């Protein structure tokens, strides 16, 4: 399947937060045998207006590889029959931001969609004073409670520039067209170590992702 695994990606971002529109584009790249994603992005909207931070994590599990061999996400890539994600973040403040992804794919290049609304961020907070700096180490649960269903869930922080955390939980649904191998059903849960990196200006976004998944 070497040939079949992602290479490249692009991604097209868009929706509104706090209502207001944006529209990010732009190309990437990945590893698939490590987890590795790096991806650029550009605004066709002008000047964001909220922390780019706040596109984070959202910003492919087709790179993920399992311990012993592909993931259900590779093995959906690598035999056409895909899937769709739907993940949902509740924030400590009581803000709210969801997304949909769609992909499609050419070759070991993967175009993803990917629709984000988020409602209900304080204007003083740090995503509308563009006040977030890091994310910390996340480990993601994945468990799967049908053979065409994966849910994963995390714990969420990012570090402020005043030195606070802001805080968020996760829920994410996968849904597979076709039923996964039986030995993904099997060994569950499945856990999920990963890092991301964000360098940004009003306009432009470099994104880097590290993903390692285990078991014990
Ligand atoms: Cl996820």
């Amino acid at each position: 399947n070497m040939a079949s695994l992602p290479a490249t990606h692009e991604l097209h971002i868009f929706g509104s937060i706090n209502g207001v529109d944006f529209d990010m584009v732009g190309q990437g790249t990945g590893n698939p045998n490590d987890g590795y994603e790096e991806l650029n992005l550009k605004s066709t909207k002008g000047d964001l207006q909220f922390s780019p931070w706040i596109l984070v994590p959202h910003i492919f599990h087709q790179y993920l590889p399992y311990p012993d061999g592909m993931s259900p996400f590779q093995a959906a890539m690598v035999d056409g029959s895909g899937y769709q994600v739907h993940r949902t973040m509740q924030f400590e403040d009581g803000a709210s931001l969801t997304v949909n992804y769609r992909y499609t794919y050419e070759g070991s290049h993967i175009k993803g969609e990917a629709q984000v609304k988020g409602t209900g961020f304080p204007a003083d907070g740090p995503v509308m004073t563009n006040s977030l700096t890091a994310a910390d180490w996340c480990r993601s649960k994945k468990t799967y409670p049908n053979d065409k269903t994966i849910i994963s869930t995390f714990k969420w922080s990012y570090t402020t520039g005043n030195g606070k955390r802001y805080r968020s939980t996760a829920r994410t649904t996968y849904t597979f067209a076709k039923p996964m191998a039986a030995n993904y059903l099997k060994n569950q849960p499945m856990y999920v170590f990963r890092k991301t990196e964000l360098k940004h200006s009003k306009t432009e976004l470099n994104f880097k992702e590290w993903q390692k998944a285990f078991t014990d």
